[PDB]
């Protein structure tokens, strides 16, 4: 509408994005498709890397992203109705029960209220000074155990599995990296290799839903499978700034016009609209409230 | 009996409840304790949780192009890979 | 379990010695 | 924990650590295959004086 060209929308036929081989030098996919003029518009989500610049024309981007970690939503813990036979184990709790059933059938015979007095009181400090021990350890070594925060966390696992597409920046980026972070990670890349390489982005969705996975992908899309799906998280910041431009010919005469019209496109914010239009659309403790009013209103009802 | 056992029961809460907040302070107390913040110039390096750089080109950054130490190039090379 | 059973065999022994206290 | 071999004070940094100055005691985390003792390397280098 704003430049009044005609178009036609043909599918690549091998329905990928641009690469390249080693064993050849030959690209393959969307830059081999452009350089040969077979089409002149490259409107598919292309990043804007360092290679695919220097060999093909891209126009300014119209919009920024990063790579990110995907991953599972941790709601493993729930406490729920009830269900305190977790903290402290049934066998302590039958064990105190025989206690009080001991202490119930010496009442009845009962200088000696004094001795009975004390053997309870140094049985019940006994009794929830480990309690208190054992429930301090355990909030302990709950709360110390963390979430993946962000890719130095994962730098320091190796159980939980993570990976990218293969090729197409991640990787090839990471190659192109001198962190040492980034270099365990293209070292962890090289060396789980024939395992997590998986090239299509449903099935690394589809691995996050099966194993513990993190999957490192586009920060954009990101919005679209938390929008669908409720059940994954995002961890981590932004890696590296990347973005999504047009893919053109070198020396196209029309690639100037068309970072123009971007740019008038960008002036009203017209695609801010049209992105949120196809983006967007101590219970622990309780139970022992529930067993004091039980307790209650039985002896409200023994009472009366 | 009614009576012991009532003042038995909120003793037993009170008693309970205060186990459950030494319980929360004591977790509380030891992760906080056990926090310890980032001093040393490794401790920014080591990790990409935190980011960094000089105030311009110049002496801050020819001294880090510099760096033979493998320590302070290692920064140099995460701050040289995203400059924008 | 361990020192809980132990703590209950120190508690039994301790209920013999009242009953003795008791005669 | 008290202080076990060097792969607990190469993670350790509340207490410094050191050697001679000029000698054979360099060259060992001079030239080395495991990163800790690049870390001893990056310890002397940040306390060289
Ligand atoms: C999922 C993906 C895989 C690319 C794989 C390689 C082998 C390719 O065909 O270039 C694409 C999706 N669009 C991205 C882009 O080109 O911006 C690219 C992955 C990426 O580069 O982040
Ligand atoms: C035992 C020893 C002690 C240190 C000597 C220094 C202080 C000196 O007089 O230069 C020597 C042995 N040869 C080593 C050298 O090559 O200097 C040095 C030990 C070392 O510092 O590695």
């Amino acid at each position: 509408t704003i430049l009044g060209f005609t178009y036609e929308i043909r599918l690549v036929e091998d329905g990928k994005y641009g690469a390249q081989d080693d064993v050849n030098g030959q690209w393959n996919g969307m830059v081999r498709e452009l350089i040969d003029h077979k089409a002149d518009l490259a409107v598919a989500p292309l990043a804007i890397t360092y290679v695919r610049e220097k060999v093909i024309d891209f126009s300014k981007p119209f919009m920024t992203l990063g790579i990110s970690i995907l991953y599972r939503k941790p709601n493993g813990t729930n406490p729920g109705v009830f269900s305190f036979l977790n903290p402290l184990s049934p066998d302590i709790w039958m064990y105190v029960l025989l206690a009080y059933l001991g202490v119930s059938v010496v009442l009845f015979v009962i200088l000696s209220t004094r001795i009975v007095g004390g053997i309870w009181w140094f049985f019940t400090l006994i009794i929830i000074s480990s309690y208190t021990a054992n429930l301090a350890a355990f909030l302990t070594v709950e709360r110390m155990e963390s979430p993946i925060d962000s890719a130095d966390d994962l730098a320091k696992q190796t159980k939980i599995e993570y990976g990218a597409v293969e090729d197409g920046a991640t990787m090839t980026f990471f190659k192109k990296s001198k962190i040492s972070t980034y270099d365990k990670m293209w070292a962890f890349m090289s060396s789980r290799r024939q395992s997590v390489l998986v090239k299509s982005n449903e099935e690394g969705i589809q691995r996050v839903l099966t194993s513990d996975y993190a999957f490192l992908m586009e920060s954009t899309t990101i919005e679209f499978v938390t929008q669908r799906n409720c059940n994954l998280t995002q961890i981590g910041g932004l890696i590296d700034s990347k973005g999504y431009g047009v893919g053109t010919p070198m020396g196209s005469p029309y690639r100037d016009k068309i970072t123009i019209a971007i740019l008038q496109l960008q002036e009203e914010g017209k695609l801010h609209m049209m992105k949120e239009k196809w983006w967007r659309g101590v219970q622990n403790i309780g139970g022992i409230f529930i067993v004091l009013a039980a307790g209650l209103v039985l002896s409200v009802f023994v009472a009366v």
